[PDB]
């Protein structure tokens, strides 16, 4: 599915991201933008072999068990599968573990480069919510 912005900003809300460890909805928003174009199928294979999967491109190496990333954990205890789902849920609450961890949302790559310190806020401008 790819999720139109205003629908994946209300998605998002929904499910309890706006804030979450103090990061606004535009940020979410804005890292799902140019992590996958807003669409939950989208993969990417890393250097190390690992994958990225979903909407937030969430990575094999640590979070998600895909059968084939050697050595790796999956902390947000599901199938990589699952995060490729129309239903965010399964995303939304792995990425709140990830965003958890320490390093916050510069644990995505497309977030620092693309979205940090910029106007987030208008990610979602004129979505009703
Ligand atoms: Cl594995
Ligand atoms: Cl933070
Ligand atoms: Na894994
Ligand atoms: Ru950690
Ligand atoms: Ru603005």
């Amino acid at each position: 599915k790819v999720f139109g912005r205003c629908e994946l900003a209300a998605a998002m809300k929904r499910h309890g991201l706006d804030n979450y460890r103090g990061y606004s909805l535009g940020n979410w928003v804005c890292a799902a933008k140019f992590e996958s174009n807003f669409n939950t199928q989208a993969t990417n294979r890393n250097t190390d072999g690992s994958t990225d999967y979903g909407i937030l491109q969430i990575n094999s190496r640590w979070w998600c068990n895909d059968g084939r990333t050697p050595g790796s954990r999956n902390l947000c205890n599901i199938p990589c599968s699952a995060l490729l789902s129309s239903d965010i849920t399964a995303s939304v609450n792995c990425a709140k573990k990830i965003v958890s961890d320490g390093n916050g949302m510069n644990a995505w790559v497309a977030w620092r480069n693309r979205c940090k310190g910029t106007d987030v806020q208008a990610w979602i401008r004129g979505c009703r919510l």
